[PDB]
């Protein structure tokens, strides 16, 4: 049996739910004490008794600030997993400096006394909105030892991640104007390589800030994702292989049946 399964087993009630079965605590990193990130909240599970948990750093994009991804923290923690989402240093950080920022964080992970022994220090994720997501795939690109990458309407100069062994989650919004999916989250899925665990899924009718308030479709794919490939929980894959039906998804491709 797979020692990391944590939770029953689920279906898309579940996975769409605003919060699943782990009820969940947090704690502040503030700015002083966080090294080289602009601090965060640490969403964790109460429950020990299962077992630990992977962990997750989530990063928000240009001009926007911690508030602009907080609902993601308990969102994901209560489906088992420690998740910090970040302040960047500063609101102006660009996508690699972003990246750096959520190594930082898991790097802090490692030795807060609040959530050290909640966590699995070897089964870690980044995920960001825009230029977070950008920063994502250059932790990815960074550390190959990462479990799992989602960029959320990820904004990125840098178009080739042929370099990224990470299993990754590209998230576009049909009609971004600030990152469009056809020079940013497209470019970034075809560049990846074509044997890994990947997929593109698009968000019908969303414009660039669709990350920014609860969205149950993102919310829903991106606890399969890490689900799937920070717990390697088989149970997930049923959402995630073939394209799913949501009328919220505009389109979708992927490299299903996963390795
Ligand atoms: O004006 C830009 O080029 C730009 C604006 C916002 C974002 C973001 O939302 O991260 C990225 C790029």
């Amino acid at each position: 049996a797979n020692p990391y399964e944590r939770g029953p087993d689920p279906t898309e009630s579940s996975i769409e739910a605003v919060r699943g079965p782990f009820a969940v605590a947090q704690t502040t990193v503030s700015r002083l004490q966080a090294d080289g990130f602009g601090g965060g909240t640490i969403y964790y599970p109460t429950d020990t008794s299962q077992g630990t948990f992977g962990a997750v750093a989530i990063s928000p994009g240009f001009t926007a600030g911690q508030e602009s991804i907080a609902w993601l923290g308990p969102r994901i923690a209560s489906q088992g997993f420690v998740v910090i989402t970040i302040d960047t240093i500063t609101r102006l950080d660009q996508p690699d400096s972003r990246g750096r920022q959520l190594q930082a964080a898991l790097d802090h992970l490692r030795t807060n006394s609040v959530v050290r022994n909640r966590i699995d220090p070897n089964r870690m994720a980044v995920m960001g909105h825009a230029m977070g997501g950008g920063g994502a795939l250059s932790a990815a690109a960074n550390n190959t030892s990462l479990e799992a990458a989602i960029p959320l309407q990820g904004w990125h100069t840098r178009k080739n991640w042929s370099s990224v062994r990470t299993p990754t989650l590209v998230v576009g919004a049909q009609l971004d104007t600030i990152a469009p999916v056809s020079s940013h989250s497209e470019a970034f899925y075809n560049s990846l390589p074509s044997d890994l665990d990947k997929a593109y899924m698009e968000l019908r009718g969303a414009s660039h800030l669709v990350s920014n308030t609860p969205d149950t479709t993102t919310a829903k794919y991106s606890i399969a994702w890490l689900k799937r490939f920070v717990d390697d929980d088989l149970r997930y894959e049923q959402f995630l292989c073939p394209a799913p039906d949501d009328f919220a998804i505009s389109e979708y491709r992927s490299t299903c049946p996963f390795l």
